[PDB]
């Protein structure tokens, strides 16, 4: 079967956990308990030696990386629900600035707001005190990516074409968590961005992971 | 036809340089003078919003961000000079393994690799004093990135299988410049990463880049 090792509220297992929502697969959510340190070892470091989550098994099939599992889930069950690549998934200019998309994501994005959930979120939970000036300094970063989505969407209806991606898909775990958190104003603030969160969380595979 | 925007000096271009070199493709180097904040302003940044090198144009088709140009190239030319895909390309599995490769040594070996040669290289030329304590720091998550490393290619030749492919060639620009600091260390007392090192740095289109 497929079955995912990874923990419910990580932002990276929730990213694949909705592409396999979105192709409306059958899966098996192995709990792995990141405060045990369980995820640093054996036997998951078998299974992922950089001893992160998530993991994953597809029948005979072992990977890590989320963003290579929503890639694979894309392509092995491209017909299955909703396809998550480009329309005309052939064309390799088209796939080309999909891959610009998820690369951007991978590196302007995601760090940002991963220090701005760590800062607001998770420290809560165990009463540490937040940053002021990370969460500012940070906040700044998110901005100036921001206003380039802006731009962008001003163009067109997703980040990679008139179609919902993998693009798309990669940003929703984290957005839902800042959604939550002060700095949902950056994304409210700036029109074509606060149209597109509302698109992708509130779709149903989505909204299956909170 | 096909032009680089970039830095010849630059990691991030010297990947895509490779590639061109690889496939056996002419192309011109459009020199941006990082230097000069040339980078920072129009109109670069209508090819690249985010400021960064190197960015591409292939005719009509324009790009940025090097992991999504030297993948174009590996599809869209093929079939031409060497293959940079898996030997068997349309494979959904084979090609799961090298993305997870291509994963990891963007996660966890160019952050890595990036700063010490920032340190041991860049602050060279200006007289900038290398930290010592950064650097022990960040050799010391190097290792432990190149103990995978050395596990895997104890298994098969080279990391995304038994050939060469776009996984190890975008490792290739940042060894080539801490084998000429002494972080080289690192690689050389592990005898399979040694040994992979030599083969990839050895390659005529790698060493047209140096
Ligand atoms: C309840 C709040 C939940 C989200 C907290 C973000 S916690 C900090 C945690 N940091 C890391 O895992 C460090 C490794 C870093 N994510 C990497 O990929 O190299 C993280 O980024 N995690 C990202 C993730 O969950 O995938
Ligand atoms: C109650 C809230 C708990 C929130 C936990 C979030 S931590 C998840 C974190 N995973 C990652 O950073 C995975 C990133 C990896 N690049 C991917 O995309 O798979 C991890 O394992 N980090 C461990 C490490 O980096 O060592
Ligand atoms: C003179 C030999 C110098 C070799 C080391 C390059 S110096 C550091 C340089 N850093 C950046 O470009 C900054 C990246 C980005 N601005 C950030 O927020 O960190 C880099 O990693 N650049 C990546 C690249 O070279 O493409
Ligand atoms: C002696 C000087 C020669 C070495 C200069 C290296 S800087 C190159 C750097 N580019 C990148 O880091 C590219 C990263 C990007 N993720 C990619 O892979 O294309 C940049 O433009 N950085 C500018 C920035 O990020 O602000």
């Amino acid at each position: 079967g497929i079955k995912v090792f990874g923990h419910p509220a990580s932002i990276a297992t929730r990213r694949v956990l909705i592409a396999l929502h979105e192709k409306n697969l059958d899966f098996e959510l192995v709990h792995v308990e990141l405060k045990d340190g369980e995820h640093k070892k054996e036997p998951f470091l078998s299974r992922n030696p950089f001893g992160q989550v998530p993991a994953f098994e597809d029948g005979d099939l072992k990977l890590f990386e989320s963003r290579a599992i929503t890639q694979y889930i894309a392509h092995r069950y491209e017909n299955q629900g909703t396809n998550l690549l480009q329309t005309d998934s052939k064309n390799i200019s088209q796939y080309a600035i999909m891959a610009i998309g998820m690369q951007v994501e991978d590196h302007q994005f995601d760090p940002v707001a991963s220090k701005l959930a760590f800062e607001q979120i998770f420290k809560s939970i165990y009463g540490l005190t937040t940053d002021e000036a990370v969460v500012a300094e940070e906040e700044a970063k998110l901005a100036k990516v921001l206003d380039v989505y802006e731009a962008r969407l001003k163009e067109f209806k997703y980040l990679a074409g008139e179609t919902f991606t993998l693009t798309d898909l990669h940003h929703i775990p984290a957005i839902q968590y800042l959604l939550g958190t002060p700095t949902k104003k950056l994304f409210t603030e700036r029109p074509r961005v606060n149209e597109w969160v509302a698109e992708i969380t509130k779709r149903p595979a989505s909204e299956k992971v909170q």
